[PDB]
């Protein structure tokens, strides 16, 4: 077949490491790169193509009970180990996470269709915010 | 409410840049995040929680005609301009990507209900499948 249309989830990655290598991108990027899903979307029509590449990358799962102190790694961040503490404080979900860094955790809420992420270390705050899908 | 269940999409992100610096990210890692969308998993039943976080990214657009050249921009990748060609070996799409890389291209080709995918620069050669979703 000369038919390509579809949505194509990668299965494998052969050698994306000396591919990259070859390409001169940064240690920094390849490893991060390597460990990357892509999904190609091909839209055709005779010999003409049009396609759009994603990545993506699953983080770690975080299981845990309200109140109940729990070890965490935060392996897609800072790789990190803290002892996290969620407590409700009304409908809003608040974490402490003790550790090193000072002041660190996040707080989640419901607003409407939309989840409120406020992640804090230090003196810095980000603000995330989600609609259901 | 206090039910969190959803599978969540990042619509807003403010701020990610000064977190991840407070938490010692590197530069490189946070250029590459800066530019993610997030989407949280929530299972909740009570007051237990199981949650999972993936990280995507888009990259460009790739239209082409086969057997008309066109400019290629690698912002993705190794962020070069090459000029591609992609031809017709048979039922297999063969581009050229003319740059300064040597032999640098891509083999597409599909057998059964997987897209194969062969991406060559200078001495090597990296191998993806990718199965029809």
């Amino acid at each position: 077949t000369r038919d390509f249309n579809g949505t194509w989830e990668m299965e494998s990655n052969e050698n994306f490491e000396g591919y990259m290598k070859a390409l001169d991108i940064d240690f920094a990027t390849r490893k991060i790169a390597v460990r990357l899903t892509f999904t190609d979307v091909i839209d055709q029509d005779g010999d003409n193509f049009k396609t759009k590449a994603t990545s993506t990358h699953l983080n770690y799962d975080v299981d845990f009970t309200v109140g109940v102190e729990f070890d965490e790694y935060t392996k897609s961040l800072d790789n990190r180990h803290v002892k996290a503490l969620v407590t409700w404080e009304g409908d809003v979900l608040v974490c402490v996470q003790k550790g090193e860094k000072e002041n660190r955790g996040w707080k989640k809420w419901i607003e409407g269709d939309k989840l409120y992420l406020e992640l804090t270390c230090g003196d810095q705050v980000c603000r995330q915010v989600f609609k259901k899908k």
